Parts: C-alpha cells; structure tokens; sequence
C-alpha cells in the first residue's frame, strides 16, 4: 500500500536546491516533505543530475524517458520504479496517497 | 521537451477577474478558467489581469501597450508567452496550454 | 433517475467562482453540472442572495435552515429530501444520481 | 513602525545554511521565516561569515560582541541594530512579533 | 505624522460593499469618507475578506482578535497597527481627528 | 409638479456603479441624490443594460432614441416619460427641480 | 454618438487663468471660458494649463513639448482631444467642444 | 428705459474672473453687461480696489456703505437709487430695466 | 528633524500679495523669508484664500479656527500641523528658529 | 548732486514683477532698493509696459530707442533722463550713487 | 536688440574652477574669468562646470555627452547658449559673450 | 536611528586639506574616517570655509557660535544639528559611536 | 617712476583667483598687474603659503608683522616703505606711482 | 639592505592626489605607507609632473623611460635608481621589503 | 603605454563566483581567476558577476543585455573592456589581460 | 622523493576555492598542487566535509587532532608524518619534497 518513490533532480548546486538567496516555492514545498516524511522513517531518495550523471544512465527508465524527452524534461519522480511525474514535483497530495501520510 | 514558458493573460475589462459572472456565459471563459486552475494544483501560476481591475498593468506592459496601440482594445485577450505575444482576440487553446506547459490537460 | 436540486450560500455569482480565489470545490461541482446539462440532465441551483424566498417555500430547506442555520448550505436535495450538506456533492455521488459516467 | 531585523550567520556554504543532503531542521526553520516574510514585503537581511568576513568586524556591535565571545557566538541577531538573540536563530514566535507578521 | 488606518472588511461581493440595490447607508458614509480623503492625498487601504482571506490569516493583530471573536467582529479598523474599532465602521468624527480633515 | 424620473444607464457591473475601487465621482453624486430621494419616500428608478437589456427595447422612446444616437449615448434619464438628458447624469439642480426636493 | 472625448487647454503665458484681466480682453477668451464653465456645471472638466503658472506640464507633457519644438510658442494655445493635438494657435470654436462633448452648447 | 450701475467689492480685475475659481454669479453678470454693450446699452461698473474715490462721491452708495459696510457690496443703482445689495441683479431684473430680451 | 510651516494667508489677488504698487512691508518680510528658505531646500507652502477656499474647509485644524474667529484671522501659521500664530505673519526670529537658519 | 531715476519695464502682471510664486532674484533685489529709498523719500517710478503703453511713446528717449532695439531691450533705466541701462536692472552700486544713499 | 541667452560653460579638467592656479597660466582663462565675473555684477549668471570637480554633469547633461562621444574630451571646453552646442575647443570670444548678453564688455 | 555628522572645517586649500606635503595628520586621520564611513553608505558632508563662506552664515547653530567664538573655533562639528565639538575633529571613539561603525 | 611690491596672506594660487568666489578685489588687483606687466612694469607679488622666508628677512614687513599679525596683510611696499596695508592699492594709486593710465 | 625608494608621480593637482572629494583607494594606501615610513625617519621621495617637469627630463632613467612608454606609464618607481614599478603604486608588500619596515 | 582599462566579466550561471566548484573543472576558470587575483594584489580589481547570483546586472547593463538579445546565453562569459564588448563565450587571454592592464602577468 | 599528503579543515569545494573572498593561501597551494600534477605528481588532498572517515582511520592525523582539535587544520603528511599544521606548506618546501622546481 506505500508506494517507493525516487525523484531525479535537473542538474543543481545542491541536494535541495535550497542553496541561494531566491527560494523557488516549488523547491521548497517539496524538500519540507521530503524532511517530514524523512522525520517518520520514510525515505525519499532524491538524485542530483550534476552529482551524480551516471545513475541518470543506469536507470533504464530515467535513460529511455531522457532520451526522447531531453534533461528538459527534469525534474522525473517515479514510483515503484515507473515514472509517474515530469518536468513539476509531486504534488503534495500525491506525496500523502503513495506514502499513506497526511503531509499538510 | 522544453523549458515550461512563462503564461500572463490580459483578459478584456470584465465585471469579474474570471468573466464568469452574470448572463453571456461564454464557455471560452470556462474551459481557460479550469486550464488555469489545473495548472494552479501543479505549481505553475499562469497570472491573469483584468483592464476594469488593472488598468496600469496595460500601460506598463511596453509590449501589450504597443500592441493595443496598434490594433486596438478589440485585441483583448493578449496572452504573452515568455514576454511576446502569442495569441490575441481568443484565449490560448488546451493544446497550445499544454504545449507551452508540458502538462497534459484534460 | 434521481433529481438533483442544490441551494446554495450567499454567492456573488450563480457558480461562486467569480473573484480571484478560485473555490476548487466550486469548480468542480460547476464542472460537473455542466456536463449533466450537456447530457440534457438538469440540475436545477439556487443562490440565496437572489432567490430567498425557495430557501423558504422549500420546507425541507426551511426547516432544515430554522435548525442549523444558514451554516447548512450548500444543502443538496435528492428526490426532495437532504442528501447532502454543508459540503458538495462528490463526483461519484452525482454520477450514481444521474447515471452519467462524469 | 518597523523593527529592522539583520542576523548574521556562522561561517557556511550557501546563504541558507541548506547546501548538503542533511537539513538542519532549525536552518529550514527560519529559511521558512524569512520567504514568508520577504512574501509580506518585510526584508530580514541576513550575512554569511564565509562570504563578508569584513561586516563582522565593520560592524561595531556585533565586533564588540565577537571579541569579547567568539566565532561560537554566531547566529547573531539585531533588531534595531542592537543584540536581542546569539548562539541560536530567533525563535518563531519572537520573529512574530517583531514583525506583526503571523508565522504558523 | 499621519496615522495610517486601515480597514479590514467582512466577505462582500466588492470593494466598497456598495454593490447590489439597497445602498447599506453604513458602507456609503465610510465610502465617501475614503473617497474624499483619496482626493486629499490620504490613503485608507481595505480589505475584502472574500477576495483577500490570506491577509487576515497573516496579520497578527487581525488573526489574534478574529481568533478569539469570530468572523463577526468585521470590520476591524487598524490605527498605526492597533486595533481601534471592530464590529462597526469609524466614525466620521473618528476618521477626522486621525487625519486632519474636515469630512463633514 | 412632481416630475417622475426614470434613469437607464450604459452597461455597469453593478446597480450604481459603485463597485469597484475607483469611484467616478459623477457616479457617486447621483448614486447619492438617488438615496436621498429614497430616504423621502421619492423613487428614481434605475435601469442597467448589462441586467434588463428588454427594457431598452421594450420603451419606445429609449429605443428610438438609440437607434438614432448609440449606447453611447447612455445615460439616457426620462422625465415623465421624456428624453430629458443623455451622456451625462443630471444635474443636482435638475434633480431638486424635478422631485421639489432641495438636494445638496 | 461617441464617448465623450478628454479636452486639456494649454494656454499661453497669461497673467491669470482665463486670461480676463487687463486691458486687451479678446472675446475669444470669454468665449472659451464660458464654454468651460457651462461644461464644469455639467460635470465635465476641461483642463486648462497657463505657461505662466505651470512651466512644467508644457515639458512633462511630450505631446506638447514636441509640437512645440517644431512650431515655437506663437503655437499655442495648443488643445488636446483624447491626448492628440486638436487645435492650435486659436481656441476650439463652440462648434468642436459641442462636437467633442455632446453637449449642446449656447 | 433705466441706468443701471454696478458698484463691485474690490476684486482683482474688472470682472472679478480673474482667478482658477470661476464664480458662476460673475460670470452670468459679465456676460449679460457684454450683451448689453452689444445692444449699445452701457451698465457702467465700478470695481473698490481701483475706484475707491466713486464710492465716496456718490451719496447714496457712501451712506449705505456707513450704515453696512463693505458686506453690502455689490450694489446695483437703478435710477440713482439702490436697488439691489449683496448679490448681483437677477437676468430678468436686467431684461426688465433696459427692456432687451436676455 | 525639521519643523513643517504651512501659512494660510487672506484672499489676495497673488500668490506673494505683492500686486500692486503699495508694497506692505509685512508680505515683503516674510516673502524674503520663505525665498531665503527656499534657497536653502526648505519649502514654506502657503495657500491664498481666493484661489483655493477649499483647503481652507478640508484643514480640520484651520477650519476649527475660523469657525470660532472668523477670516479676520488670517493669516494663520500651522509649524508641525499646529496653529502657531495667527492674525500677523510669523516674525523673522520665529522663522529662524523653526528652521534652523539664519534669516538676517 | 542727486540724479532721478526713472525705471521702463516689460510687460508685466504687476508693478513689482514679484506676483506669482517663482521669484526672480534680480526683481526682487530691484523692488526692496526702492522700497528702502521710497521709506526716505526718494521716489523712483517705474513704468510697466502692459500698464501705460502710451508713456513708452510719448518719451521721446524710450521711444527711439525701442525702435532701434525692440521691446527685447526693456528694461530701460533714465537718470536725469538719459537711457543710462538697457535689458538689465541697475546695479544697487548704481542706486546708491545716484540717489547719494547708502543701501545695502 | 535679442532678450539674453543663458550660457553655460563646461571646462576641461582642472586643478581649481577657474584654471588660474599654477604655472602654464593661460591668459584666455583670464579673459573669459573676468568676463564672468562682470557679467555676475550686474546680475548675469554664467554657471561653469570642471570635469574634474563635477563629473556627472557632464553625463547627465545629454547634449554634451553626445557631443563628447562624437569629438573626444578633447572638445572641451564646451559652450552652451540657450542648451545647444556654441562653441567648443575654445572659449568664447569676448564679442560673443557681448552679444548673447546686451553686455558691452571691455 | 543613523545620527547625522556634518564638519565645518578652517577655510582650506581642498576639501580634505590635504593639499600639500606637509601631511596633518589629524587631517588625514579624519579623511580616512570619512571614507571609511562612505564605503558603508554612511555619508559625513563637511564645508569649507573658503570655498562655502555663506553656509557658516546661514547655518544659525554655526553662525551664533562664530560670533561668540570666532573662526578660531573652527572646525565645528554638528550631529543631529547640534554643536558636537568645535576646536579639534572629532576623535575615532566619538566618530565610531555615533555611526555604529568600527573604525580601528 | 616707484618700485611696487605686495606681500599677500597664504593664497592657494599665486593671484587667489583659484576658488569658485572670487574676491572682486583680488581680480582687479590682478589685472592691474598683468596690465602693468605688458608695459614691461613689474610688480612682484608674494604669497606667504610659499615664500615665508621673504616675510621674515624684509624687515619692514618683519616688523609690521610682529606689531599687527597676519592681519596686516596684504601689505604694499612703495620705494621699500608700507603704503598700503590690509587692503589692496586702488587703481588710481597704482596708476600714480606707475605713471601709466589703467 | 634598505634601498632608496623614489616616486615619480603622474601630472596631480597636489603632491599626494588627496585633495578633492572622491579618494582613489590606490593614492591613499601610497600616501599613508609614505607618511608612516615619514614618521620614522625614513624619506621617500616624490614627484609630481605638474610641480617639477624638468625632473622628468634630467633624471635619465625616467626620461627614457618616458620617451619609451608615454606619460601613461606613470607613476615610475625607482629603487635604488632602478625602474621597479610602473602604472601602479608600489605595493604596500614592496614597500615593507624595500625599507626592511612592518606596515599595515 | 596606454592607460589602464577597466575589465568587467560576466560569467555564465555558475554554482560558485569562481566556477571552481565541483567536478568538470575547466583550467580556464582557474587561468582566469589566478589573473584576477594576481591583479588584485596590485590594486587592480576585475569586477566579475554570476548569472546565478546577480541576475539583474544581466538586465541593467545595457550593453550586455542587447548583446544577449542577439546571441543567447550561450555568449557568457562576456567581457566588457572600458564598458564595450571585448570577448565572449570565452574568458580573455592572459595576453590580452596583460595588454588591457598594463601588468606582465604569469 | 617523498610523498605529501594534505587534509585540508572542513571547505565547501576541493580547494576552498569556491567563494566571492579567495585566500591567496588556498590559491597558491592549489597552483603549486596542480603544477605537480602536470609532472605526474599527485599530492593527495582530503577535506573533511566529505571524507571525515579518514581523519579518523589515519592514526597519526586522529591522534593529532585529539590533542588540538580541528584548528590544527590543514595538516601535511609528508612520508607519513606532520610536516605542517595550520599553514599550508610553503612553495619552496613543495618544491624540496618533490625536487620539482615550482
Ligand atoms: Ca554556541
Ligand atoms: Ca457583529
Ligand atoms: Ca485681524
Ligand atoms: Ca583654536
């Protein structure tokens, strides 16, 4: 009933991309739940295209939807290993119905 | 793919910011408003002016301003995509929407 | 099939989606009775700001009013008695009234 | 009127304090605080030790405050340029109702 | 100096509240006291709680006080920040001591 | 010698006009006389084209008149049924003349 | 008809508003004034300017300004219709602020 | 047919509208004197800031203005005598005393 | 901080009251006083009561006054929104004072 | 050993030049010399071009002199009737050796 | 005769705003100083600007910017009469001064 | 609040007085404060008396103190307006705790 | 014909014509001596901001210094003796001891 | 071990350039590291083109310098008579090294 | 010898002003910011910015923004040498900074 | 010829090159650090932001930072055993380790 998710990033300067002085409401709307899930044991594991390229090619999925789409096409989230959403972040309600948490 | 573009709609002067108010009911003005709302549920804001609300925002506009100098106020709805005009008298079709914003609507 | 007849709050506008804060639930009923009409299915509404005097000739709106008080609406009559209130009607819900696949 | 708020960070690799994969909870704390307020127009400036080493000592109060404390002083806040909170991020509810500006 | 005053209404269909037949004769008198006190240079902001909901959650002093007394306590005058009237609209004699001007 | 007045404005979004936040002072002088006038038991019924467009066809003298002359040529005001003024709201002084009241 | 147009006179350099002081007394004078007032007692303002009292608009205005670049101050005074020049060197006849207004003036 | 002369408070030129404030009785006032000056009917008027000494000489004026004061002005002299203090001559009282129809 | 000096004067045929041949040496004084200020950036404004009557109503403080005293008053001084003198002009020594400049 | 002065102006508003609210420094320097000489008895007159057209006609000086110059020449300064300036005002220098006082 | 025309000097960079300090001494910075100088006693305003002293102004002013960016710093010193280009590399002849001012110098 | 410093320096040969080999050294120390103070947006104005003769006139807090005093008392310090010190520059401590800036 | 020389107070320039004010006295006393000069008459000037020494070894205008101060200058000489102190010469004067029309 | 430092400036309005308003960074460094080395007894000598042309000419090291790279290659550092900087002032580290001083 | 001409580099988007950060690690980045320090020391200062960290300068400044109508962002870094295009889409030679500066570097 | 090992204090990037503020310390070691590098010489670096766990598991580094903390930072190894603390090696000591001439 909870659903694994994994988010590849764009390339950015940091995990969260939460570095500078201008915060992007979407960057933040999603790392605050990535910290509350993280705060009750459940792991999002995010990837960061500028730190780690490789896994944006060993993931079969991530290659195949990269190569017709482009890195423009980043952020990609799947779910159980199927991509489910690209180019925004999760929703906030997707987040609470694939973990099972009521995330505000 | 490309880059999500930037969405600014400036609607005629309407007795309401959505039109969706009083008799006429011109379904154009329904289908851009749950265009506008769906995208709102993902995070991406496509930011709408009313000349009856804003008028200033059609003077310091250069690019809106020069284009109503041009053909008139019978050209509203002016929607900017990235700054430049892309389509006026009609609001942006769902497809052009979805084009310009990856998602997929409806 | 079931009629559906829903009376509104206070609205500004026969829908309430008006101003610039969009009411999602709103819209989503709006949407939905749209599609019925499209149908040929009618679902008849009312806004208390234009029409108080159904609020008081229904006598099941009424005395429902008399009780909890205008913090009631929107009340949703289904073959004439309450189905609903103080929330909209779910899409499932009005799709079981109707028999339309919305 | 307006109380004026500065806080002067420690030494840190991005000016939120949010440049690794482990959030600091009270760095994401009041990072939260400070885009709420800047929302409601209200510019909480804030300094990075790192990157203007020369504010600290320019700065005659927080200097003073420095020499006599130490680097492990930092976070200083001012309101008003003079000291109200060292060594931990102002609280929530203080930077409430410095600002008049609800926080929850 | 000008007090600054600023005028935080219930849910109305629209700005000033003068918006369907029956003229409230409470909403004319406070719309042409703001009128003339436009024409003198005199800004009296207000609020709509229906087009403006968030504004009332965030200012402190409003949020406190509906929190305790209800949406009915609208309208709340602020004066410099302060609560000074609720439930009913300043008074003409009110408005005029705090700005200077004669609006007989 | 009491004239009846009858006053069919251009399209509006409300009854007076007086909705929104700039308030054309035209407006807000007849909307005043009219409630005066209301407040003596003296009725100056108003019409909207944006909410009766009917009536503007179903009287004669209002129809003829725009054909002839436009919506632009609204506000039309009849007195006793005649064309009495168009383009502009009557005068106070005409109001006072017409109803034997004495307006400010 | 049409919508009633924005008029704004730009007087010359006058040694007060209306120009009805002194000597000289050109009936153009009273005659546009007279006009302008039977226009204010209808609610509808005609905007005067006099170069005298209010240098600045002649420049601030760049309508005005460049006309008067290009002719001298012997132009005015300069009347502009909805922002555009309408008249100048001569004041509206009766004929045009009727015309521009729709009133029926005299 | 009778003279009609026009004794003004002091203003700031000779048909006091001078200033960015149009006073409408003043001007319904001059442009009935330009009117009758057409006609070839001249209403003389004085103005007090530049003809002080004619508020003096005349008798009449001098003693109303004893007993009132400048409050009184204008004064309106028809035939010699005060026939008006205060405001200006209606129209009709002008179309009456010079017999033109204003 | 700098005291604000605001002077109503009479009905004058101009601005300065300096309109005819008779120089009044009080409108000459105080004429060169505010030419001085106004040399310096400080800006004394002054109303004429025949040009602009209505500033002379929509002042609470100047009307009060001369609803008790009369026009007789004028000229009235408001330094900082306050009556400061009445029925003369303010004496050079008065004018220093509040300025900070030397008027000799 | 005391000359007469005999100043021509341009055109106008008024006798002093001084009415209106920008103050020229050369016509207000000018009026206060003869102010102060007036207060002693030395009568200067000035003539103003809008006043009396008819006496730059019938002084024969002025007179040929404006036909060789133009208006553009005014002011014109007589002492003991021969043009001594022309387009400027006389220099208070000048004033005090022609009149024998000593002015400021 | 013409009504007087306003002059406005933009010198070169110098060590004080006259240029008469040091040793090469210049006597053209001479005559033109004691032409100002007359012409402030009788009440004559000639402003002078130094590079060195005020440089925005010489950016500020947009006729003597152009003007240096098509000739070179070396165009200074500059002359205004009445806001346009008069005379530059040089300073103006006594004669010219005489007739922008009614001045009879010298 | 920033407290406002203005000098009035001797009359010099330059605005800093550093104008020839001779190095003053309480001339420098004070030039190289007031730079100091301008690289952090704090401007400290200060005249000369040889080139601004007239503002040590219209300055009345300067002026009345040269009168007692003489030009001996110069340079004059004013903050706030009011006479600080007079004789000597103000000291680095002094200059440092009116700016809240650290100038060692 | 008489040896002029003046002995100003500390300038900033040789003339004191530096400055954005210029002291009407000391452009006149300045084209005066530039007038001079090209008669081939030189009056020489000094400047005690760099020529302090010649203050001292003049013993005339040593000893007037000890007596009045910097306050005497600038100080004249004519033939070697103090004629002038204070202010500058007028024109007349030194069109006298020049024996040229100025 | 101490070599002679000898500094020929470009063409300055004072010997140390620090005379006007705005302050080059570079001229004040230069100037106070001479004034230092000044108060210990340590000289170096300095040059300005607009003082003293002719040293620019009969020192033979600068002249043919000078005929090589223009004026614009001022300001020329000798050390011990040897070029040793050009177009920039010495650095205060040069300047330590080359008189065996500590400075700031 | 010329004088000394100011240097102003806009980077591309960087993570850090320097572009030192990271993995790819480009030499010219480092070629460069040894010039700039080197410079710095001498008193000479090479203003740079970052795209990523002061995205408004890339607006303000007038000249490189038209560049980057015309060009794209693909153009940065740019150089402006005494405030006019100098170099782009590479950073400026040691040859030409040394040209431009006045100072023998390496 | 030696081998030379540095760790580096904890740095936001490899060579503490990152920010606005360049240390010409950190400058002129990584310069030096390249240059070998070229020779086919690597000077291993470790920052401890991301590699603590070897400040721990090389002895001779935990231990000396057990005595003085993390302000003994950099440390340089060179054949094993510290060299330098607190400053980075000077060039000419890079220079002898390597007998490279830098
Ligand atoms: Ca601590
Ligand atoms: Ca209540
Ligand atoms: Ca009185
Ligand atoms: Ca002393």
């Amino acid at each position: 009933a909870m659903k694994k998710i994994e988010i590849f990033d764009p390339a950015m300067c940091c995990p969260t991309g939460l570095c500078g002085t201008n915060i992007n409401p979407e960057l933040m709307r999603i790392a605050v739940v990535i910290e509350s899930l993280k705060k009750q044991g459940i792991i999002v594991t995010r990837h960061n295209l500028r730190d780690e390229p490789q896994v944006y090619v060993s993931n079969k999925t991530v290659n195949d939807f990269l190569q017709k789409h482009g890195a423009d096409a980043l952020p990609i989230t799947l779910v159980d290993g199927e991509i489910a959403v690209s180019q925004t972040y999760p929703t906030t309600k997707q987040m609470s119905e694939w973990t099972g948490v009521n995330l505000d």
